[PDB]
DNA sequence: TTTTTTTTT
DNA sequence: AAAAAAAAA
């Protein structure tokens, strides 16, 4: 939460400020993050100015060794907010936490938007009820978020729709470079006002249509990386939270189950968390953790209302 | 609805232009919803000529963050045509919608594209009834189209038949390869006058025969991908509606249902909604909703008469 | 009717024509059918020659979009073969249409094979009288065709016998894969002469005894779904009439019927229209329609005579 | 030296 | 029950 005026200071010029505001940089922590050859890739950039400005995100921002105690102390405090239900915070214990990547194992028809939009609305209640109090951006892909479902919980929980409808930064990405573009300009968003969740429905869906490897392949994975890695500089950056919706893949030739999401290592290497979703019988859905360190392995039922997820 | 002459400005040359029109890119929004490389690797285009040309797609077409509410007053218009019956009309609470992609699951004499004909006439009615007063475009893929059925509609609205077969632009597919074709014709048809829906009775069929996967297999959903996106691409822009039959998959060592559509998941992951069809006694059919993220799961009668769809 | 020697013509070699030849293709519309990979597979052409092929097939046979009152002047003149009695040319609308695929439903002792002589003999006819004037091949794959019925039918429309003889191509397949090289030797016969109707009495027959799935099966399916996008390639093309006679396969642990034919779900999607035959009492016969897009579902009584079908 | 994708009957 | 085949900096 420091923005880049800060760094306007011990000499660094404000048209080189404004020249690294370009960049999508908009926070001294950003810069803290940012790696030495891309700072020094874009144009009218001395590595001596970087010597400079490196100096200066040590400046603000401590990059030293640690107490493993301190750093119990700052993850006492994470929000972790409420799924709407409360057999997933049983299993999430707390439910999905802030600063994190998290993501859905499903094949079809396993309600996993639908947790996004009940998300989407719960980041808003106040953090008594776990709600981070962040206004909340929905990165779709496929076009299927629905206002309505969000009326709907909003009955559901008693605030006003309007008012739920007030943030909700929908945006609407087709090609798979729009969503880089997408994600500058969400962290040239996050400098105004303290945002709780990104959500992404499907993240890899574009990657297959567009991608057909190998290939390719090595690109998009190419790809893949660098789209991971920002949404790491976000997350490590303003908490909210982060959340994936993968597409299944389902294996030929293989043993006794079949699935597995697509992306590869790449996205499972990237993710503190993950989630698996198997439909029951009726509206019933199963939950099943992989992946979390935090967590012993779980699974748990829930209905999908006309509220959605409950029981 | 917005031609690429209009792009014709900011320094792009006309023929560089009729170059752009070859790819059957046609529209402004068109070229705003095309990767990157797609529009690199078609031949006498430097990478800058792209900077260009998307500049000018991001400077037509607004690309930003939106808020919920203001996709919800447009998402307020969206047409849903009628079906032609009561019964479906509550199902698909007021019937198919514009801007998307729709399923038929069916096992044979299930009335699919008995339905598909209705459609393609009730299209035509004035917006009051819910016709999209669009032209309607019907890709068959099995020669089963028949006129007279088209007539037996007319008779049922009180339209003259020879106005209703004004439209309806049959055109008839036979290779994989071919459909491919029959859209970027259908993309070019698109902008002289505002239709309302695409029809494919079985996207699916030709895939059968054509990769005895697998395989194989491997490439015929590289197929379907790219094919299902293309979709897409018309429904994004255009609304009218998209609608996609199915043939069954009958499970073998499965349980208790033996059912299933082909095409894997590629396709169920796209589809905003989907339907299914189970034979009742004489007459009567049943709907059944999946995955559709709009609509509890709901079921129905109707029976095909003469005029096909009603109760 | 476009014999391949038309495409001789636009720089195409004469001898990469007659290794076309040897496809089984030997007609220019075939060509226009033929996906992509097909023609690649075959040995000693480039792609860049099916460029140029390819390019000569949309040079004759135009492949866009069609106004559906086109697609009705040119259904105005499809023959639809009487059947050689009244009752059944009124089920079937005049009887069984040109360029189509049909279904004869029996358990045994329906006179599913003897309705196959009647048509053999009765596309002979002039076309007042509904008959083709096309030659009939006949695909016999049980050994139980009976010139002695031909004659028999002779008698009873009057022509004399050996005229009708003369016609009527007899072939005895055997094996499952020797249907196929009597498709392709069908197909060669098909430029010389307009011929009326190919019969098969069991095409599904040999699939059950040599292939005693599952399996096997998925290779049974994999195999009929080729066969018949074959019979597709003849119908779409030479008009004159598919017909298909399938033995029945009884279900256990049903309800209710104990029926439906095997071959599964691709047989079923595939025909254009599909029939049933019940015995009656005596030598009386119940038609009743499964799936014909084109008509109401409707059920007649027929006598066996010496002269076989008839009242 | 980097990089997994796909269900049918 | 039992089934393969797929490149490119
Ligand atoms: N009106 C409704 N009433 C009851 N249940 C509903 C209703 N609308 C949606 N649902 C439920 O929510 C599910 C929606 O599917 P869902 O898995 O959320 O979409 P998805 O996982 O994103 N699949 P995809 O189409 O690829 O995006 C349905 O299958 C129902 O179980
Ligand atoms: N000489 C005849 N006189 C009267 N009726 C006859 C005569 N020959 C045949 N039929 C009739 O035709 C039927 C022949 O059975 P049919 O159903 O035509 O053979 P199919 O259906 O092919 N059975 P299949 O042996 O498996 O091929 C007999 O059951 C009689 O009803
Ligand atoms: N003249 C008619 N009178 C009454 N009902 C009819 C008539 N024509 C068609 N139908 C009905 O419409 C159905 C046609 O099957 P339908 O499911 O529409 O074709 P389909 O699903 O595409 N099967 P396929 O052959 O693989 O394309 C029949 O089973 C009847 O129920």
């Amino acid at each position: 939460p420091q923005p880049i005026s800060r760094l306007e200071q011990c000499g660094i010029n404000a048209n080189d400020v404004k020249k690294l505001e370009e960049a999508g940089f908009h926070t001294v922590e950003a810069v803290a993050y940012a790696p030495k050859k891309e700072l020094i890739n874009i144009k009218g950039i001395s590595e001596a100015k970087a010597d400079k400005i490196l100096a200066e995100a040590a400046k603000l921002v401590p990059m030293g060794f640690t107490t493993a105690t301190e750093f119990h102390q700052r993850r006492s405090e994470i929000i972790q907010i409420t799924t709407g239900s409360k057999e997933l915070d049983k299993l999430l214990q707390g439910g999905i936490e802030t600063g994190s990547i998290t993501e859905m194992f499903g094949e079809f028809r396993t309600g996993k938007t639908q947790i996004c939009h009940t998300l989407a609305v719960t980041c808003q209640l106040p953090i008594d009820r776990g709600g981070g109090e962040g206004k909340a951006m929905y990165i779709d892909t496929e076009g299927t978020f629905r206002p309505e479902r969000l009326l709907a919980v909003a009955e559901r929980y008693g605030l006003s729709g309007s008012d739920v409808l007030d943030n909700v930064a929908y945006a609407r990405a087709f090609n798979t470079d729009h969503q880089t573009q997408l994600l500058y300009q969400a962290s040239a968003m996050m400098v105004e006002s303290r945002y709780a969740l990104l959500i992404v429905d499907s993240a890899t869906a574009l990657y297959r249509t567009d991608y057909s490897g190998r290939g390719e392949l090595s690109a998009r994975q190419m790809h893949l990386a660098r789209f991971l890695r920002m949404l790491l500089r976000l997350a490590d950056e303003f908490g909210v939270a982060v959340v994936i919706t993968n597409q299944v893949v389902a294996q030929v030739d293989g043993a006794a189950d079949p699935k597995k999401p697509i992306g590869g290592n790449i996205i499972a290497h990237a993710s503190t968390t993950r989630l698996y979703l198997r439909k029951g019988r009726g509206e019933t859905r199963i939950c099943q953790i992989y992946d979390s360190p935090c967590l012993p392995e779980a699974e748990a039922m829930f209905a999908i209302n006309a509220d959605g997820v409950g029981d």
